[PDB]
RNA sequence: GCUGAGAAGCAAAAGGAGGAAUCCGCCCGAGGAGGGGCUCGCGUCUGAUUAGCUAGUUGGUGAGGUAAUAGCUUACCAAGGCG
């Protein structure tokens, strides 16, 4: 579904999908969890998309993970 | 919106950010506040051993000009203006 995805940019290169799922499973149960990779070369893009189980917990992710700091680095939260 | 009794005639634009939402801009009107331009009453030094001064000068029309009123300009008419 795509209300219930949230987008993630600005994605460090060194971040696991493990601690990106544990800091924005706080906001609620994630369905899916898909990091976006570079066909020809494997490496990350730095981004990813999020499907929460919910829209309350999809909203409350968009508003305030915002600006939010992982490995260092500020990462961009929004709708898909 | 501007010209014009009207008929009509005439006039604009710019994208850059961001992955998207969105932001800062852009063009045309209509207001607000502030900042400027003008006009006028009043007040604003000494000398009479300084007494007459002024002719675009003082007003009128027509054309121009100014962001705007105005001899601001110019031609014609009148003989005023200040003391
Ligand atoms: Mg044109
Ligand atoms: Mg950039
Ligand atoms: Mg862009
Ligand atoms: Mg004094
Ligand atoms: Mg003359």
């Amino acid at each position: 579904e795509s209300p219930y995805k949230v987008y993630i940019g600005n994605l460090a290169k060194t971040v696991t999908n493990e601690l990106l799922k544990d800091f924005f499973s706080e906001k609620g149960k994630v369905l899916g969890a898909k990091v976006q990779r570079t066909p020809g070369t494997s490496k990350s893009n730095g981004f990813g998309f999020v499907s929460f189980s919910s829209e309350e917990e999809v909203e409350a992710a968009i508003q305030a993970l915002n600006n939010s700091v992982l490995e260092g680095q500020k990462i961009r939260v929004n709708k898909a």
